[PDB]
């Protein structure tokens, strides 16, 4: 079996998954069929040209955070003829590497402390189509400015990506090639754009100059902005010759005035980000707003005017131009109230589909004005005031997180309306009265201790996907959320706080009114106690997340009231019942879990023991998570109670001892995880079979092994079936003798 | 040393600290000097006349929770002449262990399985004065009827406790010793209580009939009401001879009349307890409210009316003739306004005290009324639904919680009024108008998330401890909380709601103007970008909590912004820096921590590195806490770097070896813990001291110790400084070689 990487099989490659694995040195037992080899993360300090010797099919090394600087001699890599992705980020390394293989297409010095790019490190480079230096002089790093050598780039006529940022640069580089589609230059402190720096890119669609002549008040990091708080000083004809431009980010560069003109010549600029400048004048007149008609997203985000909070949010009729677009951010404009006049240039766009206004401390809404858009598919308005209607990652986007608004399993079903993080703390009879039909709502965070009581969401009754947590809702009505008969997905999460309180009364009788809920997320609401229904019901559930509630206290020995808690739930298949500070589940209340269950999830509890012999009730059960327990032993007669476990994890629990013929005739079992446990050897005998049987992993990294003569049966075994993968061979470690102590078992 | 007990001289008398220990019997190394043995919560399963053979020292002896039933042979005990205390609660014991030692004083046997009481038991424990027999049938679990012999009690003529509730009674038992001061009979199915059933107890101090004849309406246990959901049934004459009667429990016995006359006889009550019964109608008029001039504590919790919500509290005209009441309890009495005429007849008394108001579901409240009060010390409105102004512990009370109603440590600065979990999420400018001068003021959880201006609580400004944890302020405005010149305790824990977001302004400025603050409380807070003022800065303030927060990105070393945040507060000598997600602390934000420090705590991190040599700057620090962090190693010159370090906890991290000499020269260390590292031996050179130190508690246990002969020096080490105590020496285990593992070293 290979040593010390993880072989996977990736259509046309192979992959050697040889991260995070406390590697001195590049192991000398990589795979020959290798393609693709996987060191980051590692103690590496040395690469010579013996590192990777023979190693021929690699075409991707990847060396990211070596040591956790890396030591590369010149023409350490040259001899693999096949070598084209080669990633070398955050490896304190002081210079490009020298001798570097001319098959290059992909080079990454991200995070290094390279401040000279010279044509010694990468003329002879020229098949490179991405080459990645950002984030070797930022912030207040002690660094170099970065020196260019005149027309390094020059030879690289198959150049396509060039990424610079975070290194300070002051002038775009001269002598590009004219083959470069993406240029990347934010945070270079370049204050002036010439119209001779762009002139030869006619291929060009991507240009990020964002954060040159940033706009520092509030910043979340060292900034320093141009004298006097200017702008970036742009040419009028910088851009004339991007003809193909399709992505432009001009972000943190302290515009204050657009000129309509730098877009005359991109005919199909897409992506425009102006986050973060002084636009507030230019959204309200912006001439430069009727050259953009394929433009599909605009970010206006957080160009507000400090000290100002007005009322309203003035759009220019000129947003009516923008016929192509699809998603427009306003951020952190500030304002007081968003009303229908507001918002008519939008109104006439046919494919506005997201509208992002979180974080405007918007206290009221005219609703009504969402049911006069074509196809607007995400309104998002978390992060707001709205009350009851009267370190860097280099590989992500810097003034942006890139995540899903909204969920996409919530997004999918239709309008999505997300007011999370407001203070909606009372929903009374006309607070959705005139909005259009939502199908997922995100109420999550709004303060809200009502009683839900089944007339609350009369005016949207087709929400499908309802997410109230985190809030403070009183279930107390047994007709609660029951106007919403097509409600499939409903997330209670994080709703302890009446639910903590002996003394107030309880109600989830209103579960078994949906003829579709599929899916219902009550964990850590610390149920403990009901009133007068005990039992949770329904004919539709499929998944029940109990975690973080108090299974401890409803099954308790001496009270069996709860005992058919989940029983009435007919169709469930998954059900979690993590965190519930079980230390034994009562035998007649695991018999009376469903018997249609699939997938069953008690980790992270505190079991002492399980009643293996209630398998025999679950004839569908494939999955079971007894993870982060303290089980002291294993039955020997697990084949006996099932024929359909797949996967058994029991990782983080206190065994000691594998039993003699513990796997012989589980047939079903595919996945055993008994990583973590307190096995000093396994018997030849607890793994070895008669029959053919379907166990293909079997975890046991973590496991106190004693390596005296009686682990080598253990060690044949794993010789003799190469068919069971055992994960992290690294891991599964000698804690005795000491002799043997921190090896691997492998040896 | 002493094995496996931990001995500790506790006045007149030398515990020996042996619970939760595995043991599997009872030891035979218990010191001869020993006069009480705890040895709960191990695994003994047998106890025999040979168990405590010798050790004719004990007066106390605790099996509680053993095994972790516990098979007491007859006479075990016998032979230990001056054993007066024997608990063996949760044993499950089936009957009185037989042959008892007739010295017993106290003798515990709660939570077993014994529904037999007879005089072979205890007949001849004639010296027993506290007799519990608490919890052996009770709720649903499968037990029989107590069997009461009769005139069991009857030749325990010292007995003055005696505890039989939950267990199944039906009668009072006959025959009782006259000499019984307190007589608990809670949840023992005693639906009559007859005029014969106390009579001869003259004495009687406390008599508990709670849980007889239930209030079962969202009962938080198995709850059985009386046929009828009945009253408990008195006879007139029940208490007549009961003159020295001080504590009443007639919590859920399902009164609704309360005869006035049955105080008649009882001119010393102190405290009654009518909890959970329905007593809304006395609460309006009771005569019986006329025959109490003595009590001082009145618990009428939870008497609401199911399906009533009404206006107001209807307290009668007849509260007023309780001159002696130090503490009124009325939670759970449920009402939705509480307006100046209702609390008339409460303001005349002169040391009414404490008011709980806790679980009403009130929705407003005339504050002014709190001003007409004698002396109200603590008004506890926590739990209700103000708005902004226009299993079971055997040995707690099983009706309500005894701890302090607001923290000593808030309330001791003077009138406390805890307005915590209601929903004031805005203080206007006449919120606080009319209360009195308020020294202890508690707003935690009321879904808060205003910007506070300096102007809020302008009509109490003498608040001194001030609790505004778990809400959602805003800290944007330099002048907050200003106008309370005189705070002392600031708690602005678990108010992350705006620190986490990047975008908007951060304002902790208002620190710094406090004259007297002397503890903050940051703690939860996310706090990873401030506005402007990098810097926290006071020259009183003494402890600062900031754990919780992202010191990890403030002192990122891309930054220098926040090197200096903590080095303006003076006078600071706690500083908690816990769970800060900390790798490294940059050395020039280390140096710039206040000189002035004595105690620092930064446990809890990812602490890969700590710089020793920087412990030369701060010369009156005492106790340096680095635990639960990944340190590989130990520095051997701690002694060059300090001589003021009295605790140094180390446990939980990766150190490996300790250095020779390491404390040799570090004369101030009197606590070094070690616990939990990666210690496989202690070289002699390590521990040993050419001088007189002051090393006076070393912790050892959890490290995976080789007990080769390698061992042999740290044993010898051991044996020569037994003035270095090594705590839970059953836990200084063996980790190697096999024949050894899990084997104490002191063997
Ligand atoms: C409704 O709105 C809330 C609040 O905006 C959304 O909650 C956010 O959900 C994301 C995705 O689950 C959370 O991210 C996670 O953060 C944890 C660390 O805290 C990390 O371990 C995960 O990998 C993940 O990145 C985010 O923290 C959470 N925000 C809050 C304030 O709770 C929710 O997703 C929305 N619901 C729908 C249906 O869109
Ligand atoms: C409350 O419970 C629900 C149900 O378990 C949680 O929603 C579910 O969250 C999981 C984990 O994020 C989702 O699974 C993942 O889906 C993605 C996309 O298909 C996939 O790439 C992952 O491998 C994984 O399967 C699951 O789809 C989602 N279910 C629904 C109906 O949304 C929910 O997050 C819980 N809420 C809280 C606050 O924890
Ligand atoms: C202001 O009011 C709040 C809410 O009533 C008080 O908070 C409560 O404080 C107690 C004592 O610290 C908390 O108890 C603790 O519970 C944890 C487990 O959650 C346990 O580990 C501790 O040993 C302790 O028992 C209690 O949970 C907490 N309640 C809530 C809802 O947070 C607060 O103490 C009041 N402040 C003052 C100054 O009195
Ligand atoms: C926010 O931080 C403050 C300050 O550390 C916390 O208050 C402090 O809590 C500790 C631990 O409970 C108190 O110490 C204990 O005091 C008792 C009584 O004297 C003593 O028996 C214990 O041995 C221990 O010393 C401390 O007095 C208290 N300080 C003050 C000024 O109240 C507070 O609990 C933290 N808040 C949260 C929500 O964690
Ligand atoms: C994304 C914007 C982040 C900041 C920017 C402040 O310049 N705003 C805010 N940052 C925080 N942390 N909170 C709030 C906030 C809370 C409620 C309502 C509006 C709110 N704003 C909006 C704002 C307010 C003001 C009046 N505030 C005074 C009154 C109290 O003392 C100060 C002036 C300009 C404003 O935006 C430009 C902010
Ligand atoms: C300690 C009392 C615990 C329970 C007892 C209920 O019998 N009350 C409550 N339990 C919970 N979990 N919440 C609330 C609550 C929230 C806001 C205001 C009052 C509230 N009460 C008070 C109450 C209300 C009603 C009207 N509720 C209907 C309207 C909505 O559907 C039902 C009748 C009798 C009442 O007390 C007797 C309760
Ligand atoms: C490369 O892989 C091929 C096919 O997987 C194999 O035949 C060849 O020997 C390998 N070459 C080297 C140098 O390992
Ligand atoms: C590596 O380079 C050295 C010279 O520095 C040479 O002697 C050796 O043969 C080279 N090894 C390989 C595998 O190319
Ligand atoms: C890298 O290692 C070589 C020896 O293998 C040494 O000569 C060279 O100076 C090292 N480079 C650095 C930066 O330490
Ligand atoms: C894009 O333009 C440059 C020259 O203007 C050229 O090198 C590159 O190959 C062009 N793209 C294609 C697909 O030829
Ligand atoms: C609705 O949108 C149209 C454009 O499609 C606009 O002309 C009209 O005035 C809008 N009406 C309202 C009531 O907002
Ligand atoms: C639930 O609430 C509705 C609407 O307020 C009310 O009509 C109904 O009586 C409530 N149900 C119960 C059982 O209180
Ligand atoms: C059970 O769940 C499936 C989806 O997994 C659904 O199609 C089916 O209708 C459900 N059964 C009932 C009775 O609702
Ligand atoms: C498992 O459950 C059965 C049936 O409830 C019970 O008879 C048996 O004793 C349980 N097994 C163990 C090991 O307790
Ligand atoms: C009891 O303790 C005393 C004084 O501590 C000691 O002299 C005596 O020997 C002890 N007796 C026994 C039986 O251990
Ligand atoms: C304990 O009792 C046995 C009889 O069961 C007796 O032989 C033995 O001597 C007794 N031991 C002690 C120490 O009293
Ligand atoms: C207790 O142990 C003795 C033997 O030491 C045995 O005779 C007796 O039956 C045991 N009691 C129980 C309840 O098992
Ligand atoms: C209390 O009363 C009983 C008899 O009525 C008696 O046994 C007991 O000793 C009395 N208390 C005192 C201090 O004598
Ligand atoms: C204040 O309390 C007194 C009794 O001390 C009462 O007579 C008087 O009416 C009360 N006044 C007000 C305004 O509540
Ligand atoms: C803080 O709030 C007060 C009261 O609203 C206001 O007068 C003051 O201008 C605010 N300070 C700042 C710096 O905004
Ligand atoms: C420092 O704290 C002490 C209390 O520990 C206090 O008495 C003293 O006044 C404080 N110093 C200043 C300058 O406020
Ligand atoms: C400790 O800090 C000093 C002064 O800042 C620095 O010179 C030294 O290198 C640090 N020690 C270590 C081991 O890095
Ligand atoms: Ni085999
Ligand atoms: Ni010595």
């Amino acid at each position: 079996r290979s040593y010390p990487c993880d072989e996977k099989k990736q259509n046309d490659s192979v992959i050697a998954e040889c991260s995070n694995r406390r590697l001195q040195e590049v192991p000398q037992t990589v795979g020959k069929y290798v393609t693709e080899l996987d060191l980051s993360d590692n103690f590496i300090t040395h690469i010579t040209n013996e590192s990777f010797q023979g190693l021929q099919n690699l075409t991707k090394i990847n060396l990211n955070h070596n040591p956790n600087g890396l030591n590369i001699t010149d023409g350490a890599f040259l001899n693999l003829k096949n070598l084209r992705e080669l990633l070398l980020e955050d490896n304190q390394l002081p210079q490009i590497p020298s001798g570097l293989p001319e098959s290059l297409t992909e080079l990454s010095l991200i995070q290094n402390n390279i401040y000279n790019i010279t044509k010694e490190g990468i003329s002879r480079l020229i098949n490179l189509k991405n080459l990645y230096l950002a984030w070797n002089c930022y912030f207040n790093k002690v660094c170099e400015k970065t020196n260019i050598e005149d027309g390094v780039f020059e030879t690289l006529t198959n150049l396509e990506l060039l990424s610079l940022s975070f290194n300070s640069l002051s002038h775009v580089p001269p002598k590009l090639p004219s083959s470069l589609r993406k240029l990347f230059l934010s945070n270079t402190q370049i204050k002036y754009i010439s119209e001779e720096d762009f002139k030869g890119l006619i291929n060009l669609t991507l240009l990020d100059l964002s954060g040159n002549c940033p706009r520092c008040f509030n910043a979340p990091f060292p900034c320093v902005p141009c004298d006097g708080g200017a702008s970036i000083n742009i040419d009028r004809f910088a851009f004339q010759n991007l003809t193909q431009l399709r992505y432009l980010n001009l972000s943190s560069t302290s515009l204050r005035k657009i000129n309509a003109a730098w877009f005359k010549n991109m005919p199909h600029l897409k992506v425009l980000d102006l986050e973060f400048n002084y636009l507030v004048g230019e959204i309200a007149s912006g001439a430069f707003l009727t050259m953009l008609p394929r433009l599909e997203i605009l970010d206006l985000s957080f160009n507000y005017i400090k000290g100002s909070y007005p009322q309203h949010i003035n759009i220019s009729r000129n947003f009516s131009k923008l016929l192509s677009l699809r998603a427009l951010h306003l951020r952190g404009y500030v304002f007081q109230e968003l009303r229908e006049d507001d918002f008519q240039p939008l109104m006439q766009l046919p494919n506005l589909s997201t509208i992002n206004l979180g974080i405007n401390f918007i206290k009221q809404i005219d609703f009504k004005l969402f049911q006069n858009f074509s196809n607007l598919e995400i309104i998002y308005l978390s992060e707001n005031r709205i009350s009851p209607l009267v370190e860097f990652d280099p590989h992500s986007n810097f003034y942006h997180f890139t995540r899903p608004l909204i969920k996409p399993q919530c997004a999918a079903y239709g309008k999505a309306l997300d007011l999370s993080l407001n203070s909606i703390f009372f929903i009374g009879p006309n607070q959705f009265e005139n909005l259009p039909d939502i199908a997922c709502l995100n109420l999550s965070a709004n303060s809200n201790a009502q009683v839900l009581s089944g007339t609350e969401f009369s005016a949207i009754p087709h929400v499908k996907y309802l997410d109230l947590t985190n809030n403070r809702l009183d279930f107390d009505n047994a007709s609660a959320l029951t106007e919403l008969s097509d409600l499939e997905v409903l997330d209670l999460s994080y709703n302890s706080h009446y639910f903590r309180i002996a003394g107030v009364t309880h109600h989830l009788e209103f579960i078994q009114n949906f003829t579709n809920l599929k899916v219902l997320n009550l964990s850590h609401n610390n149920i403990y106690t009901l009133t007068d229904k005990y039992n949770l019901e329904s004919k539709s559930l499929v998944e029940l997340v109990f975690s973080g509630n108090r299974l401890d206290i409803l099954w308790n020995d001496d009270d069996n009231r709860y005992i058919s808690i989940f029983k009435g739930l007919k169709n469930l298949t998954r059900l979690d019942l993590s965190l519930n500070r079980l230390k034994h589940i009562p035998n007649e209340a695991f018999l009376n879990l469903p018997a249609s269950l699939t997938e069953l999830h008690i980790n992270d509890n505190m079991l002492k023991f399980f009643n293996w012999t209630l398998l025999q009730q679950f004839p569908r059960l494939e999955l079971l998570d007894l993870r982060g327990n303290k089980l002291l032993f294993l039955t020997d007669s697990l084949s006996d109670f099932t024929s359909s476990l797949r996967t058994l994890l029991l990782s983080h629990n206190r065994i000691s001892h594998l039993p003699s013929g513990f796997l012989s005739e589980v047939s079903s079992l595919k996945h055993l995880d008994l990583s973590s446990n307190l096995l000093k050897t396994i018997n030849k005998s607890a793994l070895e079979t008669k029959t053919t049987t379907k166990l293909s992993m079997l975890e046991l990294h973590g496991n106190p092994f004693e390596c005296t003569c009686d682990i080598g049966d253990f060690r044949r075994w794993m010789d003799e079936h190469l068919n069971v993968k055992i994960p992290r061979l690294v891991d599964v470690i000698c804690a005795s003798p000491g002799d043997q102590r921190g090896k691997s078992i492998v040896s």
